[PDB]
């Protein structure tokens, strides 16, 4: 078979490429390759995709459609009686460390499974145990910091904890944490910290994520 | 290859449609359209959409399918013997607006690039400068809020920094900070802020974020 | 048409550029074992290729693949550049409602077996201790956990509200609230709020990034 190729040069949106192939073949599903620039493509790049319809009545017409880009994203759509719904663009990730690095580890460097460069945002997490048991725990769960990646030298996760079990003599507790991270190529390093009490608290994931 | 057809009509969930479809049929890689409210479905609303197995053996099926809604989410999974997995729900986002607002800008109204009552959710990037230098620098890198869209008047980004080096008497210092934005359609405004040094700090990204 | 196996020695990338200097085919669907070298993903996948000419040495392409458990990976092959695999991200809303900062020990139904996701958001929405500008909202406010077993999450924060005058600077205020799963339920373990209002977890949110 031969799939729907829509080039700039055809002068012709998207939409109109999908309804005049489905006019000339009769065809309800197949693929298409969208040159980038094209009018009103799922994607400003170039992508590839696959249409899937069950009625070819291009006067009314129903269907949805899957496309990636030159970069990977995912873009999915519909039509729905000929009126086309907005693109939408998924996320994605993938998983660049985990591990336990203690705060106290400053000017210490790991390896990331992929280049920093190849995404747009992070998220990194920590692990932590507050100053004082709260109904007799003092741990946190592992936490979030997610970032926009805009060249700083230092990535700085810093927050609070409150913790304790208030008494009328004795409120809870209040503290302060940091650690900052930077990044550069295939690794990372842990720059600096503070933390309040006596107890070890950790950099224990770090995440690459991509919104296109 | 004939389309399976799914309406709530029917009295068939998803699964058993699909395995009646390969017994009646033999076709084993065919696309869908299953209405919304069918048992068993992808996802609430109307889809449609491919379902690719290895063979038309219904008592040991092995097989994916992709599922897209009327609004383009898109959901696929999987088919393990009888053992369906629960659907995987993409979520979607897209950038409204990039920029550098200063917190003290107050009052100021931007636009977005689409309408936030197309997001139900809203992730908020700020960008600092500590009122300490740390390991030879201030910056913070660019920190994500998200937030549900709940109609609230202020959607509040409010946290702390510790900052500076610690010497042998002196600790690293705290600060606070607060920017409060707004959205109202395709705009949105900086409500309100609050400060601790004389540096200048910045809402620089606003990403429209779907989770259906 | 294309099936590799780990028995086969041979990449993703070669079996790929092998099934079209083969076949001549540049679409086509794919049966990939989990733990062939440089795979879309470490479990067993099937998808679909899609390239732009049989010009294996300089490869324009794009696949689709769809694992054992429903993750999606999307990717491209560009002038022979394979670019990183890009994983999609999953969620399942477990819970929506409105449980008091105060109501300690209580416990809530999810929608689905916690240990069916590794992330977690849990959303908080507040009222500060005083008005900015007319008002003390502050949004439903995202934390995001990483499930690592912990008897408590713990979402804990700080809130500046107040108009600044000459008198007065704007005041500060700690708050925390502590959830915990087990199963199909949820409990609020513990919270400290500063003021007399009433602050409320509102929604959780699963989420699987594989
Ligand atoms: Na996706």
């Amino acid at each position: 078979s031969f799939p729907l190729l829509v080039y700039t040069s055809d002068s012709k949106t998207f939409q109109q490429a999908i309804i005049d192939h489905i006019d000339r073949t009769g065809q309800t599903t197949f693929t298409f390759y969208v040159q980038g620039g094209v009018s009103g493509s799922p994607m400003s790049n170039s992508c590839r995709g696959l249409f899937m319809s069950d009625t070819p009545n291009t006067s009314s017409l129903h269907g949805v459609y899957n496309a990636i880009g030159t970069d990977g994203r995912n873009v999915t759509g519909s039509v729905v009686g000929s009126n086309w719904t907005s693109p939408k663009t998924s996320p994605s990730h993938k998983e660049l460390w985990t591990g336990a690095q203690s705060f106290l580890s400053t000017g210490t460097t790991k390896n990331l499974s992929d280049d920093i460069s190849n995404y747009s945002y992070v998220e990194v997490y920590t692990t932590h145990k507050t100053t004082e048991k709260t109904k007799g725990n003092d741990n946190t769960g592992t936490i979030c910091h997610k970032f926009y990646l805009d060249g700083s030298g230092t990535y700085v996760c810093s927050g609070t904890f409150v913790s304790g079990d208030r008494t009328d003599t004795k409120p809870p507790i209040t503290e302060f944490y940091r650690v900052g991270v930077s990044f550069k190529g295939s690794t990372w390093t842990l720059v600096d910290s503070a933390v309040q009490n006596s107890k070890t608290q950790y950099v224990t994931r770090i995440i690459g994520i991509n919104m296109p």
